[PDB]
């Protein structure tokens, strides 16, 4: 094992590699969502921007996990990335529903890794997650929930109108 | 339950609402302490200012708890606020003793909520308390203990003299 | 006990005093390492500077522990400081190996104190260590491990050459 490794279980090391794969899969999903909203037959620029910014945040989360794996003396191991679950993402409402389902799965994976760290008595790992991940996911999920309420109140009987207005007046 | 709620127990949700009530009660107590020291027959401006600033800090603590309740998908519920325990607060020594008793009760309520979060495996809640509340209460209680030692060493056999000097030279 | 003390076990108080002694011993060891590399017959200025800066960081860690002991209402108690384990420290490789052994002992003492805090349900203590100590030790141990790999790849069959180059091009 590493010259530096101390109090770092093989179970946590493997779970960190699987979480890197989830975050990179989530980034890839957001890349697909963003380019879908840039299609000329979809054409919602603020929705495109919202998802492209999330693609960058999820890749940054993966790279912070990989930095920490090396700082603890674990060994990064990469696996195939599965393509996103859809090729076309429907309305902004459909896309925001898929986004909050994706973020709740990331949050559950973070909470499961925290529970493993707590069982392994690994307080650096618990610190790391509580400082860089758990509050970021709660805030993002709250933000998506607010958006989903506003998109839903705009459907009325003029769904196209509501979709334009949300993009223009909430997402710029 | 919320579209956003995840890993957030009904027990924690209720305990957060009760802690909001404690913090708003503490704010109300500090408002009363501050206006008492502004009476013309008490007239200790630095003591007034010390307690009025604490009234604001305790209201800010309540509003940060309420923000977090909504970020987790819980439901704020407000109850009646009881009036403070006294209408007149005696000397600066009496008032500082009542203040440290009040802050030790807030600290115990924070530690009890942390213990509930730890039993519910709610690391976002534990993070939140450890980042925004626990060190603020330890520092404030230390600061009050320092003040109580200085007020006590000033009583001597010239209590009025000591009360003036403490207000002038420690609390500006 | 203190007017301020709350949820602060005698076991944690004593363990904090022992950790202060370890940190001051580590500072003293780094003072010795730094002055050894300033000898005219050793003369590695970047190595001197590296260890003198660690002597200051370990003394600062002791003083932050002592500040927290007083903020919790415990009582600082100082013991004799043992001299460092060596009077002469060999090559930069020998010195960096002794440094990472010393930092791994500090890290284990921090993890043991965190485990005691967790058993005593002392979340302020756990917070304190996770915020000011645990990530600083992981980062430093990683940094020393990187240095040890670079020093080792420079030994070749020209050890003096490698020792000069490391000092000049990594440690300025
Ligand atoms: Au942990
Ligand atoms: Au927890
Ligand atoms: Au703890
Ligand atoms: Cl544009
Ligand atoms: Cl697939
Ligand atoms: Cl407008
Ligand atoms: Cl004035
Ligand atoms: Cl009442
Ligand atoms: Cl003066
Ligand atoms: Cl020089
Ligand atoms: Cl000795
Ligand atoms: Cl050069």
């Amino acid at each position: 094992s590493s010259q530096i490794r101390q109090n770092y279980s093989t179970e946590v090391e493997a779970a960190v590699n699987r979480l890197v794969n989830l975050y990179l899969r989530a980034s890839y999903t957001y890349l697909s969502l963003g380019f879908y909203f840039d299609r000329d037959d979809v054409a919602l620029e603020g929705v495109c921007h919202f998802f492209r910014e999330l693609a960058e945040e999820k890749r940054e989360g993966a790279e912070r996990l990989l930095k920490m794996q090396n700082q603890r003396g674990g060994r990064a191991l990469f696996q195939d990335l599965q393509k996103p679950s859809q090729d076309e993402w429907g309305t902004t409402l459909d896309a925001m529903k898929a986004a909050i389902v994706l973020e709740k799965s990331l949050n559950q994976a973070l909470l499961d890794l925290h529970a493993l760290g707590s069982a392994q008595a690994d307080p650096h790992l618990c610190d790391f997650l509580e400082s860089h991940f758990l509050d970021e996911e709660v805030k993002l999920i709250k933000k998506m929930g607010d958006h989903l309420t506003n998109i839903q109140r705009l459907v009325g009987s003029q769904a196209g109108l509501g979709e334009y207005l949300f993009e223009r007046l909430t997402l710029k």
